[PDB]
């Protein structure tokens, strides 16, 4: 059995196009997914500079088609949310509880054996890659299993999507990493995709001030909606935001901040966290720079934890269904995280508005 | 001069007037406004010397120390009865709540404000916890006092002085309950109540509320609870409780559980509720002998008995006044009823029978 | 394959026996044992009511692998663990592979006890203590009994890790993360209590204060790492009178840290008499007693923690406790007071009732 | 009463030299201490170039000669080692247990409070600094009675300096600030007076591997006395100790040790931690750089904690004595540690043989 999928194919140019690839039948360790709807990441406009072939898409949500006879706790039917850890459970990093960073299937952390076998999916019958394992911006995927979550739950298909990437991050570089302490202070750095799920964190945490920080109104008004309780307004040209920082002291009683999370997706503002926060606070990096960046080495001066974590530090069996239970209690927002869903035919327009700061999240929906 | 409630060993109480002298040079005095009350100002009836009832207290400063430097006659204060040395070991390692020189209950006394201070006949008595907030006025060590920039409620502040520091930090700053957890409350009364408070502004997604009274278990609703479980008198050690809490977290037991009960005998009970690694915090402090099942503790539960919600007051109260303004600590709803000094035995009435979440005595 | 096991009986009593031991299936492994540690708890299985190959400490060779354990190889050199992780449950994906819900021999009592024909007694299954039974020539266990080590270290010295080493030095070091520079009290330096007294000396404690009823017992706690004895008496009731020596040793106030390791229920609380408030107090032993506890011991923030076989994540924590070893500063040898064959090993028992042996290992 | 007290005085041109300074008796919360030992730093030899006058040293120890009529815990003749945290106890650092970064306090994170009056050390009739409010190369030193943490032993006097600064920073940025556990690998870069005891205190906290790298073989000699178990010989055109960083990698299965510590006084390898590193590792760097450095943030990438600690997050009344506590179990070295002693008028020499690694610590003995 071999199924035929539309999907969103990145090709190695900087550009993307809807075509068709062949889906074969799960293996016994293996999940065949039809996707009812798969979230936007400012990651999967970067995938199309990577220099490879894809089947693009990381955040996915849908229900399971075919099972693999190794698998024995989710059944066709299933509501199945997708996750990119892909963890083999077994590993050194694994048996530390950082299936986030698995040493053996992790797309980023091996980039495998997280991956679908790869004659499963087929471009004009050569094998190509599922990004982060999952490649969701298609009709069907062929997964592993460690890349399905069963939630069972009539939460809508497009909140369910979101959590595979956005939600995750933002939460759990919150709760997981930085492990923000009820009644403390926290400033996010780029209230986007990621950044506004950090203030649910923050939020949902228990935070007392809040403080978002963005160069477009838009997403600012976003991070109101989503728990922020101060607002800044950033100019681009401001370099590594120390101008807001001036202002993030003000609101702090001169001193700073105690946890600041960056996520804007310039790699120069890599340290700008650390400006934000007091001598003693915690400062997580979510956005992940691979480029070479200056530094002012002053900036981490004086018992600041700096981290630059993946994922949310992600346990997808355990996260996953604590998102859940906030979602259904009320603290998690996601339906309004969804701005707008568009066919896959329309995943430019898509891209361009996250790109122009319009949406909260895209969703293309199948 | 001023009108107070003693307290006599005998087991009763009594409005009566003391008199109270200007502040010494570290020290405080402050008029209250509002005095809230707490079980164990019950029990401070059963203790066997005379005092100035009332830990639990808020008001402006009258008058102020020489060298006192950070307050000023007129300013709004939050009264607290850490009244932290800063300087011991318990201090240095951040523990100012039990303050091995000055707290009143590990040291239980500098900390305390000259005891010529307050006089009753002629007979210096002492400040109840060190403050003796049911009077009309208090003198009362600095670290006492805790500043106010905001103006609120004085019977919304003066409950941050015991029950809702001890409820809210056993979940933050003991439990560290981590978001997305269970939890279960044992007793949702004052304590009870802040605890809910402390569990959902730390995010947890499930809230079980088990209590003997349904008007606070109505009340436990209010402040945060997402299941409520009526507890009868006769069930020992509340094993059948226990058991429809596993039934609440899929087997296994909640991650969090907190007690806070009063009744010496549900000590242990905050294992039963818990699972396995799980964290049993025993509020309520017991002073008595007590059996309990070994089979309890077993495996990987972190039991332990905090006192004041481990307070540093001049961090945890700025922090708390913060999320009453942000609109998280629910304090206006809490005082059920104000009560004037006199009318204080209806108070405890309306406490102890459960027809109040929290009651003030105002001035 | 025949194996000559020691098999205990529902009555109280043993026997040496012969038994069938089955090759391995997919995800379990047979290992040939050459040495069996002991312990307390192995008198108890004869107190316990079913037929069962005992056994619960145990380090061999790999004999045969099966088809899906290709992370080990024949002739492997393997320190077996009672934990047996499923790794998948919610407390191993918590990190608590001691406490599986799904395969432990305490928490689930079952996987991690390899198929139940593969040892068979005349033609009746029987069951290997702890899912492992290593009181025998060669013992079938699951793959997650076994940790694979690489150093060429003695057999019984690597026996005695699987029991006594990690629940001891893993109280110290996962269960209480105990705090360089410290005061550690240990109650009961004993086959637990020793290698908790090892634990405080490799974490950096400061001053670790050995309190026990035999003198022998405690003149060994200095050697393996001790600074300071105090000699107990049984009719000291919570140990008491020890406790006020211990606030002299510990400036008034008591110690950071302490530690319950004596098998006396009435002693269950006595840690929390030794330390100040806001230390840490933890009952190794494991108490399935209702006793009587003065209430104002546990009062002001003294954390009170009885943990599982010391947090084991076995493929984890075996492989650093071999390198403490072969850095010297972990002591395993001078631990093995006297080898016994499995013949002898009533002698053992006996030896151990007396109070002569801290630890016996039956050696093939 | 003033004292004329033989010191060591920086010119702000980076020149040293032996001065003579009138010093007053102690005001009511001051201690004047006769200076009887007075270890070197790294600092030091910078404190030359800072562009003012400035009394040398920070490292010290000695007898309390007059005491203030409002300290009350301190008496004449009692022996205290010398610490330059000098903390208020109330500010908001204080009270997180922050004592070494004091908001008030501070000589580094705040002349201020802390530092004995102005008119108390002055040369040529015009006030003078105290360096980090101590100027311990000094005949007499006037103090606040916070730098001054009393001892009931009878250590040797060298050996009791060293805490001020090398013992107390390097060990504690393992112990407090890293929370360093037993059974791990370690990585230590740079083996002088704040390495060897980062050694120290990986070997009192139980680390399994140890290893020490350095371009000074005598010093690499040094660490292998104090604890560690393996040593890489790094070179100085090893850009980064990238290929440490390999051999590192190679004596850890591949994946990097779970703790690295940075105290080579070289700017550049401010991030060379993070490449000695495991993913979810925790990265050290002790020096404290206050240039701008060029890094590439992949370095960074996954979950590694980074922190630049201020003197291991000393408490000096608390971690002094928990120092003196291990040096009589045997377990801290510090006898050792003082390979020489040296005349205030030789500091030249001290100063030298610091710099050239002939010396594990260097001590000026009046
Ligand atoms: N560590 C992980 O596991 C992980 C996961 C997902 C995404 N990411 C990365 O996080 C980053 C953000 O992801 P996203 O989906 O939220 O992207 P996004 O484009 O949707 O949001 C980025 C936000 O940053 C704002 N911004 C840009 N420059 C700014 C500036 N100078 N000051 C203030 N705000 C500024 C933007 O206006 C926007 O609101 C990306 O780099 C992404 O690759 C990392
Ligand atoms: N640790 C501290 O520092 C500290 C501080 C304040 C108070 N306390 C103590 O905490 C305890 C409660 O404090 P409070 O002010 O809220 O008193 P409270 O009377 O308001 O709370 C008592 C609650 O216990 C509940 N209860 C009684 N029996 C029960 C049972 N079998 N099962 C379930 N619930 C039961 C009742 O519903 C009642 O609401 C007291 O013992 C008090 O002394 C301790
Ligand atoms: N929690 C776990 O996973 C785990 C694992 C293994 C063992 N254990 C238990 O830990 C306990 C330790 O037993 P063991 O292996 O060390 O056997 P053991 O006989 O060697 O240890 C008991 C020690 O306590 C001493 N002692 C007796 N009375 C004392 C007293 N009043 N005061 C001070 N010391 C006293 C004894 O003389 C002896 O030295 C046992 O109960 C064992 O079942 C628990
Ligand atoms: N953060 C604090 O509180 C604190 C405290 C004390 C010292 N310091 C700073 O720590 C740093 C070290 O202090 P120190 O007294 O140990 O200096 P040191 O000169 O005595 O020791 C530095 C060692 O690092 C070695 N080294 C130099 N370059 C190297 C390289 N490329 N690769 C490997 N090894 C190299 C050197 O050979 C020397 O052995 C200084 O910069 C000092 O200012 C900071
Ligand atoms: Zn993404
Ligand atoms: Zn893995
Ligand atoms: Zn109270
Ligand atoms: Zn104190
Ligand atoms: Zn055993
Ligand atoms: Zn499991
Ligand atoms: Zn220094
Ligand atoms: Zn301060």
């Amino acid at each position: 059995m071999s199924i035929i999928s539309k999907c969103a194919i990145a090709k190695g140019d900087g550009t993307f196009s809807i075509e068709t690839v062949q889906v074969e039948s799960p293996k016994a360790d293996e999940v065949l997914v039809k996707v009812k709807a798969a979230g936007l990441c400012h990651t999967d406009h970067d995938s199309l500079n990577w220099g490879k072939p894809i089947v693009m898409g990381h955040e996915g949500a849908g229900f399971v088609e075919q099972v693999g006879s190794a698998v024995t706790n989710l059944n066709v039917g299933d509501y199945v949310i997708l996750n990119w850890a892909t963890p083999c459970m077994t590993c050194f990093q694994c048996q530390e509880g950082n299936q986030h960073i698995c040493e053996s299937n992790s797309p980023v952390t091996a980039g495998t054996p997280g991956h679908a076998h790869l004659e499963g999916t087929t471009w004009n019958d050569t094998p190509i890659e599922r990004s982060f394992n999952i490649g969701t911006l298609s009709e069907y995927t062929l997964v592993k299993a460690s890349a399905c979550v069963k939630i069972e739950t009539n939460m809508p298909m497009p909140s369910a999507s979101i959590i595979s990437c956005g939600v995750m991050t933002g939460y759990g570089s919150v709760v997981n990493s930085a492990k923000l302490q009820a009644g403390s202070s926290a400033v996010v750095l780029g209230t986007g995709g990621v950044g506004l799920n950090v203030i649910q964190g923050a939020r949902i945490s228990g935070a007392a001030k809040i403080i978002a920080i963005d160069i477009n109104q838009e997403r600012l008004d976003m991070a109101l909606q989503f728990g922020a309780t101060h607002t800044i307004l950033a100019d681009k040209n401001d370099i590594g935001l120390l101008k807001a920082s001036e202002d993030v002291k003000k609101l702090t009683n001169g001193r700073g901040a105690d946890y600041a999370f960056e996520c804007t997706a310039i790699p120069a503002l890599g340290a700008a966290p650390l400006a934000m926060i007091r001598n003693a606070g915690t400062a997580v990096q979510v956005s992940g720079i691979e480029e070479e960046i200056t530094i002012d080495m002053r900036l981490f001066e004086w018992d600041k934890i700096y981290i630059n974590p993946l994922y949310g530090k992600c346990r997808p069996q355990v996260d996953f269904p604590k998102l859940v239970s906030l979602y259904e209690k009320g603290d998690l927002m996601l339906d309004e995280m969804i701005t707008r869903t568009y066919p896959l035919e329309n995943l430019q327009q898509a891209f361009d508005d996250m790109l122009t700061g319009k949406n909260a999240k895209g969703v293309i929906i199948f």
